């Protein structure tokens, strides 16, 4: 909802209050997790040339009772921008990481979760630098990269999409921080068909693909699948693990699409991992779990 | 102060700030309380039949220190509204023992307080399910209901209200979660005059009755008086404690109504509960306390 | 960005993200500090007379981890406004003793410091019961004065600042809580060019001074200095520590206004301190730094 537009300064203010409620035989998972959200993308022409952005959102919880506040910036940036050179940004962002990893996160409630937010750099972080070019400088039309540096412990990141024509996304990211990771996705994208997919390797070695198609009544389904395995392993400071499965799971889900501001969405995580010593200490789930929500945004 | 509406989305952002200095002898109240709350209410057509709507307001402190952070939300929801169909919303919400229990909570600053917020539903909590049904399915003019749903522990009651006609309102309601507790109450609102009773026992007993006059110029005083009263009693683990009361007090008070936007209030609780073993430990305030400030609000 | 003016109801939303990369040889001061902060300013005409004004703005860091939350309100206050007979305000808000010492602070980054927040009055708390006077009760330009009250523990202060024709404006103020304070600074405002000195003593004396010169292709170079120096203080439960410096240092900064909304800024903190018996046991800090943000505000 922009809330204000004058002498070539923007204000989106966004939002939404998202209710859904996880069942399970899992408890650490079965109970009401609406939460809600709150952000603003600010914005300011300072000439011809450049633009003075601004970025927000932070989340805060439903779900926790009163007197108790679960709360947290998202993500908090501000940056400039400049006629064809692209922009740089530094402040609490995404990962460059994430540029690819991106297509595959798209389920209505289970996604990304191979890469976790503040896990060094494929997701979410803090004092990010952030030097991102858009239709490589005007002369490449459809090819984007960005080269990404990090705050403390301390890191660098790159990435490269190129939209190869149609809808056929292609994409790379690299990046190191002190752990390194590489990131490969292809994301289809056009004629109501989602079908994107993307893996990687790190320092231990994850994928995730999923489809979907959006009916004209507004619905997404979505068949999505996802895994995760690794090498040895170390219980804080001894225990010597072996070479186990982290994260794998199909997925169905469905979202319905009333209209921008109002979805609502049923989302069915038919999980595979099997109960052992792996999933108590670590307390990686096993369930299989389900999720029902009535999102409104703005 | 609607900020946005347009293209049948609506999205009032409302908040205040609420300075008050409580006075007691008692170290717990006499003091700087000034708080504040924002929030929005956000709508969106769907249709000639149904609209979406999404609700969050939470609370701030402007008592607590530098540092120090007393947040918590109060409200946040989403749910839809079919036209004569009624509405459902869930989440983060109000309870259904809470309409009638309402019409009580009309004091200048102390009111209601027979029940706290996550108190089992008589006032707000967490996974609260609702179908509300305005008109009575359009069908008779001011007979509305609640059938509620709780989340965990579990949880169902349901109110009926009704304005008679004229000026009055008689109401009443029912609820349960795994502790059952009903409630009974009239209001009377024509002339300036508001006249308010409500009362139930739980699974234990209490009552609160309000009178209110709104003066032309701009000042509505309130006199108003609620107890409670209990029997067999638990600290925790153990303890015989017998039949005594939780809370008992007589109150004047009188909001000043500069404008909508803006108020003054001079309110004094005149308690009446005398200093013994009860509320020594249980901590209840056995002192009369009165507050004075000044409510800007949005 | 006022987002609100309708039949004289004012609503100016104002906000920020200012991503800072703090250098320093310090392991709590060296790394990322973006915070940011949201506050609103607020309006309502009630009279030719009166217009019941409030005010609020908390701040949020955008530093630390997910799930973690740094917050704090800064102001929130509720206030009415008299024209010609003045203006009361109680709630979070500034100290009695800051109308004076703020000339000071203008640097960049670090500045003021002196006095804390919550510091006995000297800037901002909680409590504070305000009446200040613009214009002398509209009889005499150039000067206002302000007699303000805190809440708990006790105290009272004042203060008389006077813009004394030109560009000069001399402070004086005084607080006293039950350990006193008085206050005098001097600030010089004209064809671009700032020159603010102050100082004060406590139940402890100190003293900063600042020139900043503000350029035409935007861009405000700026030089400052501060030094606090104090008697015989103690370890909570004893601990003689004769006389020393708290803190000391010269300060050297700039700020590149692009416009009114984006802000870019190095600041170069040159601290004299030297490391001893104090700064070890108490955690004041020894070491030059270096600042380094993107202001965004709205």
């Amino acid at each position: 909802a922009e809330i204000y537009n004058k002498d070539g300064n923007k204000l989106d203010l966004f939002g939404k209050v998202d209710g859904l409620h996880y069942f399970s035989d899992d408890k650490g998972s079965d109970g009401d997790q609406t939460y809600m959200r709150i952000g603003f993308k600010g914005e300011t022409q300072v000439n011809d040339q450049l633009t003075g952005y601004g970025q927000w959102e932070y989340q805060i919880q439903g779900n926790q009772t009163e007197g108790s506040n679960d709360s947290w910036t998202r993500v908090a940036f501000a940056g400039l921008k400049f006629a064809d050179a692209g922009s740089f940004d530094y402040g609490r962002n995404y990962g460059v990481t994430y540029d690819v990893t991106s297509w595959t996160d798209v389920l209505p409630e289970f996604g990304g979760d191979t890469y976790g937010a503040d896990n060094f750099m494929q997701q979410r972080g803090n004092g990010y630098a952030t030097y991102r070019n858009t239709d490589f400088f005007g002369l490449v039309d459809g090819l984007d990269f960005a080269l990404q540096y990090q705050g403390k412990g301390d890191g660098y990141g790159g990435s490269l999409t190129y939209a190869i024509g149609e809808g056929f996304s292609v994409g790379g990211a690299i990046t190191t921080s002190k752990a390194t990771v590489y990131t490969g996705g292809l994301k289809y994208d056009a004629n109501n068909i989602y079908l994107a997919a993307q893996y990687s390797q790190t320092y231990a070695q994850n994928f995730e693909v999923v489809a979907q198609y959006q009916f004209d009544f507004g619905l997404r389904p979505s068949v999505a699948y996802l895994q995760s395995k690794g090498k040895d392993i170390s219980n804080g400071y001894g225990a010597s693990y072996g070479d186990q499965d982290i994260v794998k799971y199909v997925d169905v889900g469905a979202t319905y699409y009333f209209n921008k501001n109002m979805s609502t969405y049923v989302d069915y995580k038919i999980n595979l991992l099997d109960k052992n010593d792996f999933t108590r200490d670590a307390g990686i789930n096993t369930d299989d779990i389900v999720a029902l929500g009535l999102v409104y945004q703005f």
